[PDB]
C-alpha cells in the first residue's frame, strides 16, 4: 500500500504501458492531448479501477472506441483528486485493455515550469521543463503515481517548429506536424520499465554536443561550449559505474543542463539526466553530481523504493556508489573525505530539525505528509553512513561492492521495500549474521537523530580545512594580522569549500573576523557554486551588511533548492535584510518553480 498515493495499488491492476501523444501550447500554458494506458487486471471480475489526477482537465475517457463513465473526487490536498474510471466489461485476471484518456494540464501544474523567453540564456523563445519526483507525474497525466508500479513507455510530442522536445527515452525521430506546418512532432521510445515519476519532458532553443560514445551534452547555444568541458569525466563515470553495478541498460547516457531555476542539483531521468546549470564551476569540482546521477541507473531506476518511505534505497545506495566512482578516479583518501564530509551534513539536517524530528527517521512514514516538504539530507546521508558503516563492519569495500552487484542483480526491474533489502543482506551475509546481529536495526532505521555508531574515517584530506577553521575560530583580534592570502595556497577547491562548512557549523564569527578572510582571501571573486554558497551564508550568520545585496542576488538568479532555501532563511533571520528577504520573494514568487516557490514561502511564513 502506497499512502501517497489514491489509485488503485498494484495488486488490482498494473500499468504495463504509456502511449503518450500531446502538444505543448505556450500561449495558453498547457500540455494537450491523450495518455493511452495499456492496463493489466491482477483481479477476477474488475469492473472499475483508480488513477491519480492533479489540477488535470479531463474531456473524455475511451475504452474499445466509446466513451466511458469516470468521476473526480474530492481533491486531497497535496495528493491531487482520485479518478475512478467504470470499465465498459469485467475483466479476467491477466486481461489487459487500453484507456485513452483525453486530458489538459493546468498552468500551474506543480510538475512544470514555464519560463517566458526573458528567462532563458537566449531571450528569444519560451522554455518549458518538467520534474515529476516525487509525486507529481499526476500533475502532468493521470496514472498509477506510485514507483510500485513500473511501464514502458512511447511518446509523440507537437511543439513550434523552432523549438526541440527531449524526453527520458530513446529519441525516435522527428517529422513536422501534419495537423499544423508551423509545428513539428518528435517521437521518443522507453524500452525498459520504468517507475512514472521517471517520466520527463523538456521543449526549448536546445542545441547538443557529442562529449563520449553514449553520450550529448544539450543546453540553450549560450551554455553548449562549458558544459561540454565541465562534463567531460562523464564517459569515464559511466565505464566505473558499469564495473560496479553491472552492464548499463539505457542505452544512451545524455545530459541536459536546464535554466537557472531547475530545484536540484540533478534527477536521474532516464537516457537524459537533468542538471543545474549551478555546476558549472569551469573546473569540473562538481562532478560528484554527474556521479550521483549516473549510480542511479543502477540504484534507483534499476532497484526502485515501492514507496516514498522507503526513499533512503534510492538515495543511500546511490552516494555509496558515487563516492566510490570519485574514489576509483581521485583515490582512496579522497572517498573518506567526502564520506568524512557527508557526516557533517548529516550532524547539519538533524542539528536544523531537532534530534527528535520524524524526518531525521531513515524510514518515514509519509501519509498525510508531502514528500518535498520531508526531503532533506537526511535520507542520502544516513543511507550512506549505514552503508559505510555496514562496510567495515563485514570486511571492507571490495567485500561489500560484491554485495551491492548480487542485490542490483537480484532486483533489477523490481520495487522493494527496507525489509527485502534487509532479508537479501543477510541471506548474501548468512556467514556474518554474528555481525549483523550486532547492528542496532531498531535505532538505524527507525530512530530519529545522530545514528548510534559513527563509522570510521580516514582524516588525512580533512585536517588541513580543520587546522584552518579552528585558527579562524580560535583567532583574537591581535591574530588576524597573521592570515595572508598563503594559508589557501596548498588547498583544493573540495578542501577550501570544507574549510568553509566546518567554519560555517561554528556561526557567527566576529565581524572583524569576516572582514579580514574577505581582505585576505578574497572569497567574493569565487565563482564556484558550493563555496559561493557557504561564503555568503557565514557572510550573512555573522551580520556583515555589505553581503546583504549578494546573497539576494545568489538566492534569486539561480533556484537550487539546496542554495536558494537556506539563503532566504538567513537572510529572513538578519534584522537588516529581513524585510528584504520577503519582498524580494513576493517580486519573484510568481516567475519561480512552483515547488521551490511553496517551500520558500512556508521557510519564510509568508503565504
Ligand atoms: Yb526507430
Ligand atoms: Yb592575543
Ligand atoms: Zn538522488
Amino acid at each position: 500500500v502506497d499512502t501517497c498515493s489514491l489509485a488503485s495499488p498494484a495488486s488490482v491492476c498494473r500499468t504495463k504501458h504509456l502511449h503518450l501523444r500531446c502538444s505543448v501550447d505556450f500561449t495558453r500554458r498547457t500540455l494537450t492531448g491523450t495518455a493511452a494506458l495499456t492496463v493489466q487486471s491482477q483481479e477476477d471480475n474488475l469492473r472499475s479501477l483508480v488513477l491519480d489526477t492533479k489540477d488535470l482537465t479531463i474531456e473524455k475517457v475511451v475504452i474499445n472506441g466509446q466513451e466511458v463513465k469516470y468521476a473526480l473526487g474530492e481533491r486531497q490536498s497535496y495528493k491531487g483528486s482520485p479518478m475512478e474510471i467504470s470499465l465498459p466489461i469485467a475483466l479476467s485476471k491477466n486481461q489487459e485493455i487500453v484507456i485513452e484518456i483525453s486530458f489538459e494540464t493546468s498552468p500551474k501544474s506543480s510538475a512544470l515550469q514555464w519560463l517566458t523567453p526573458e528567462q532563458t540564456s537566449g531571450k528569444e523563445h519560451p522554455y518549458l521543463f518538467s520534474q515529476c519526483q516525487a509525486i507529481h507525474c499526476r500533475a502532468i497525466l493521470p496514472c498509477q503515481d506510485t514507483p510500485s508500479v513500473k511501464l514502458t513507455y512511447t511518446a509523440e510530442v507537437s511543439v513550434p517548429k523552432e523549438l526541440v522536445a527531449l524526453m527520458s527515452a530513446i529519441r525516435d525521430g522527428e517529422t513536422p506536424d501534419p495537423e499544423d506546418p508551423s509545428r513539428k512532432i518528435y517521437k521518443f521510445i522507453q524500452k525498459v520499465p520504468i517507475p512514472c515519476y521517471l517520466i520527463a519532458l523538456v521543449v526549448g532553443a536546445l542545441e547538443s554536443r557529442q562529449i563520449g560514445p553514449r553520450t550529448l551534452v544539450w543546453s540553450e547555444k549560450e551554455q553548449v561550449e562549458k558544459s561540454a568541458y565541465e562534463f567531460s569525466e562523464t564517459e569515464s563515470m559511466l565505464k566505473i559505474a558499469e564495473d560496479l553495478g553491472g552492464p548499463y541498460v539505457w542505452g544512451q547516457y545524455d545530459l541536459l543542463v536546464l535554466p537557472p531555476s531547475f530545484p536540484y542539483g540533478g534527477m536521474e531521468n532516464p537516457c537524459l539526466t537533468f542538471v543545474t546549470p549551478t555546476l558549472l564551476a569551469g573546473d569540473k569540482s562538481l562532478s560528484n553530481v554527474i556521479a550521483h546521477q549516473i549510480s542511479h541507473s543502477w540504484t534507483g531506476n534499476l532497484v526502485t523504493n515501492k514507496t516514498w518511505d522507503h526513499f533512503w534505497l534510492n538515495e543511500g545506495h546511490t552516494v555509496y556508489l558515487e563516492r566510490h566512482i570519485c574514489g576509483r578516479l581521485f583515490g582512496e583518501k579522497f572517498r573518506h573525505f567526502n564520506a568524512l564530509g557527508g557526516w557533517g551534513e548529516l550532524q547539519n539536517s538533524v542539528k536544523t530539525f531537532g534530534e527528535t524530528h520524524p524526518f531525521t527517521k531513515l524510514v518515514v512514514d509519509l501519509t498525510d505528509i508531502d514528500p518535498d516538504v520531508a526531503y532533506s539530507s537526511v535520507p542520502y546521508e544516513k543511507g550512506f553512513a549505514l552503508l559505510f558503516y555496514l562496510e567495515q563492519l563485514l570486511g571492507g569495500p571490495e567485500i561489500f561492492l560484491g554485495f551491492l552487484k548480487a542485490y542490483v542483480e537480484k532486483f533489477s526491474y523490481k520495487s522493494i521495500t527496507t525489509d527485502d533489502w534487509k532479508d537479501f543482506l543477510y541471506s548474501y551475509f548468512k556467514d556474518k549474521v554474528d555481525v549483523l546481529n550486532q547492528v542496532d536495526w531498531n535505532a538505524w532505521l527507525y530512530s530519529p537523530g545522530l545514528p548510534p555508531i559513527k563509522p570510521n574515517y580516514d582524516m588525512t584530506l580533512t585536517n588541513a580545512c580543520i587546522a584552518l577553521s579552528q585558527r579562524w575560530i580560535t583567532a583574537k583580534e591581535d591574530d588576524l594580522n597573521s592570515f595572508n592570502a598563503t594559508d589557501l595556497k596548498d588547498l583544493s577547491s573540495h578542501q577550501l569549500n570544507e574549510f568553509l562548512a566546518q567554519t560555517l557549523q561554528r556561526a557567527p564569527l566576529p565581524l572583524g573576523h569576516i572582514k579580514r578572510m574577505q581582505e585576505v582571501y578574497n572569497f567574493n571573486a569565487i565563482n564556484n557554486s558550493e563555496i559561493r554558497f557557504r561564503w555568503l551564508r557565514l557572510c550573512i550568520q555573522s551580520k556583515w551588511e555589505d553581503a546583504i545585496p549578494l546573497a539576494l542576488k545568489m538566492a534569486t538568479e539561480q533556484g537550487r533548492m539546496k542554495f536558494t532555501r537556506p539563503l532566504f532563511k538567513d537572510l529572513a533571520a538578519f534584522d537588516k535584510s529581513h524585510d528584504q528577504a520577503v519582498r524580494t520573494y513576493q517580486e519573484h514568487k510568481a516567475s519561480m518553480h512552483p515547488v521551490t516557490a511553496m517551500l520558500v514561502g512556508k521557510d519564510l511564513k509568508v503565504d
